[PDB]
């Protein structure tokens, strides 16, 4: 199944990593920065539903907001890893994803994204199918 993810870190140092392992799996990437860039993805998905790993880099708390409310109304479950460097504010963001229905994970170093991101993707239905009906 699909899986998001949100950055607080608007340094492209961090985000770099992230899209390393990302790719490193083989999944397509893309890094949001604004709403219809959200949205746009959807659009895309009705069409062509390729293995695409949505990146949602947030500034603030409330735009990560108006990211998890789209997302609210799509309906369907999916995976959502947010970084932040302050618990204050990760894990209380968490609470909302979580509470809207959505199993939040969060990470606070790359190397902790890396581990739970192998994890998950192998957990939630990587690129490897397995299933094959020939």
């Amino acid at each position: 199944m699909n899986i998001v993810i949100v950055v607080f870190s608007t340094d492209e140092e961090t985000l770099r990593k992230f899209k390393d392992i990302i790719k490193k799996n083989g999944f397509k990437v893309r890094t949001v920065r604004s709403p219809q860039e959200l949205k746009d993805s959807i659009e895309e998905l009705v069409k062509k539903y390729n293995a695409t790993i949505v990146v949602v880099v947030v500034d603030d708390k409330e735009w990560a907001e108006k990211a998890i409310r789209f997302v609210k109304s799509l309906g369907a479950q999916v995976l959502i890893i947010i970084y932040d460097q302050d618990q204050n504010r990760l894990e209380e963001f968490s609470r909302e994803v979580r509470r809207r229905g959505f199993e939040v994970r969060t990470v606070t170093s790359p190397d902790d994204f890396k581990k739970s991101l192998e994890r998950l993707i192998r957990e939630v239905g990587s690129l490897e199918h397995h299933h094959h009906h020939h």
